[PDB]
């Protein structure tokens, strides 16, 4: 439905209680996904399911400010599967970003850009078709 890159902007940013939830199908030879909670250029939480990272599936997650990407986190947990329907929900909480696939929760990522009021918009890119990218309050 939604084309990819898909921007959602997150109006007045993000907030602790801010639910995103993210439909998709990742799609066939999918190499990867991101997310890309940006503050302005900067990049507040960038979520990366890569399928391929030397014949590894892994989820990097990443900051990047000034154009800097900074200390990795990854995760093996990798929940996604080429080819198949997904949903992403990236929970908001005081702290981290919780982001949860398929109702599991898949990662915490510590808040590392804290003004969440400016992490205004949200690219959804990658090897998916986009069904759906929302958010609500919880
Ligand atoms: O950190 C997220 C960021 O990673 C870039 O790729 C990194 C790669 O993860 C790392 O193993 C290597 O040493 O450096 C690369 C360049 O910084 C991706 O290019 C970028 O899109 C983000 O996913």
């Amino acid at each position: 439905p939604l084309i990819v890159p898909y921007n959602l902007p997150l109006p007045g940013g993000v907030v602790p209680r801010m639910l995103i939830t993210i439909l998709g199908t990742v799609k066939p030879n999918a190499n990867r996904i991101a997310l890309d909670f940006q503050r302005g250029n900067d990049v507040a939480f960038h979520f990366n399911p890569r399928f391929n990272e030397n014949n590894r599936r892994v989820i990097v997650c990443n900051t990047k400010l000034d154009n800097n990407w900074g200390r990795e986190e990854r995760q093996s947990v990798f929940p996604f599967e080429s080819g198949k329907p997904f949903k992403i929900q990236v929970l908001v909480e005081p702290d981290h970003f919780k982001v949860a696939v398929n109702d599991a929760h898949l990662l915490q990522y510590n808040h590392r850009v804290k003004k969440l009021n400016e992490i205004s918009k949200l690219g959804i890119s990658g090897d998916i078709d986009l069904t759906s990218a929302s958010y609500t309050m919880i």
